[PDB]
């Protein structure tokens, strides 16, 4: 018993986690990282991001990716491949270039043959693009954007197939799991790939909710039917539901209740595949530096310890 094979007794292909690389040097941490029960899926939290791939421009670097294929590829765990193209964590040789489209698209699909290319036959999903919209649903203002066009999505979906025509291709993002101008312009990106004559398969639904605020399971599950209804399959890329501090036994309960209706959503829906937490225990969550007064986001506290939240999970996961 656990969240994993809970949820693959509902049909999801998984429940998974992310990690980064400086975390597995952590034993207790990667003892129940490794637990299949609970995690059946890998997400590396940093490591196949641009910066880390090639951080100068045709050198690339895969050993930390690497290590994290390797520990999911010992355990049996799914590898979701995260993310190819993407405004944050560029290296500065993408951020100070003088570009023309010309030689951005060269640029830009180099890197995407590259890695997709070394990672043929390691990933079950590759999040393509991640974040090509703006909280109005008009396209992020990314120097992909300013210089290329919206051609650049499509054309990075084509790339990746082009490389490894087998992984599922997604769009990844957040503030698209609730009706809103950003959820409508995710489903138009669906539709434009396909318009394109490109490879689109998954929606990715980042799903970083907030403790007292996380949409209901019925709007969360009238917005995944709404993308399984475009013929993609959707996921919950990078669940965590961040409380504002300090914890108290109330906002646990809350905290329970928002993520049993997420994972109920996932499993009210067919075609969705799985839910990733991003990262398991509130001792690594990216939230409190980021998230001023905000923090306890995940399913376990900084000790390992399980809190409310998982019980919650389980019951959403229908165990
Ligand atoms: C850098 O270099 C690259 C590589 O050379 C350049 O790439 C080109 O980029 C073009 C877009 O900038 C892209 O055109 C698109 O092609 C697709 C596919 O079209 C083919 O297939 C269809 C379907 O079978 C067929 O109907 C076509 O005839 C083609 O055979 C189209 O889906 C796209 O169509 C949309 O956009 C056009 C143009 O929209 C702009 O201009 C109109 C009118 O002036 C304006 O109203 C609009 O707001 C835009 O400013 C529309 O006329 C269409 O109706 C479509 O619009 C819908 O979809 C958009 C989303 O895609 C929505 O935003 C829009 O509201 C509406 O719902 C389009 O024609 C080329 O395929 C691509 N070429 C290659 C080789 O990859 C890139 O431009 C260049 N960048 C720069 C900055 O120079």
């Amino acid at each position: 018993a656990g969240l994993n094979t809970a949820a693959k007794a509902k049909g999801l292909k998984y429940f998974g986690s992310a990690t980064d690389n400086p975390e597995l040097t952590d034993s207790a941490y990667v003892a129940q990282l490794s637990n299949t029960d609970d995690f059946g899926q890998i997400t590396p939290g940093n490591s196949m991001k641009w910066d880390a791939t090639e951080p100068s421009q045709n050198s690339f670097s895969f050993a930390n990716g690497d290590a994290v294929v390797n520990l999911a590829n010992k355990n049996g765990q799914l590898m979701r491949c995260h993310t190819l193209v993407w405004h944050s964590q560029l290296p500065n040789w993408v951020s100070s270039g003088s570009w023309t489209n010309a030689t951005l698209l060269a640029a830009m699909k180099n890197h995407i043959t590259n890695v997709v290319t070394h990672y043929k036959g390691k990933c079950y999903a590759w999040d393509v693009v991640n974040e090509a919209l703006n909280e109005d649903g008009t396209f992020r203002n990314s120097v992909f954007y300013q210089i290329i066009g919206p051609a650049y999505i499509p054309i990075a979906f084509a790339t990746a197939a082009a490389a490894d025509p087998d992984v599922k291709l997604y769009y990844n993002d957040y503030s698209i799991e609730y009706s809103g101008a950003k959820a409508t312009a995710a489903q138009n990106i669906v539709k434009m790939i396909k318009a394109y004559g490109a490879k689109i398969d998954g929606v990715g639904l980042q799903a970083h909710f907030i403790v007292g605020s996380t949409p209901s399971q019925s709007d969360l599950t009238t917005v995944l039917k709404g993308y399984t209804a475009l013929g993609v399959e959707v996921a919950y890329t990078e669940l965590d539901i961040r409380m504002q501090l300090p914890s108290t036994a109330a906002k646990l309960a809350q905290q329970s209740t928002d993520f049993q209706g997420v994972a109920a959503a996932c499993v009210s829906t067919t075609g969705c595949v799985g839910v990733t937490i991003w990262d398991w225990t509130d001792k690594y969550s990216w939230v409190p530096s980021v998230f001023q007064g905000y923090g306890a986001p995940l399913p376990w506290d900084e000790n390992y310890v399980k809190k409310p939240a998982y019980d919650g999970l389980m019951a959403g996961l229908g165990a």
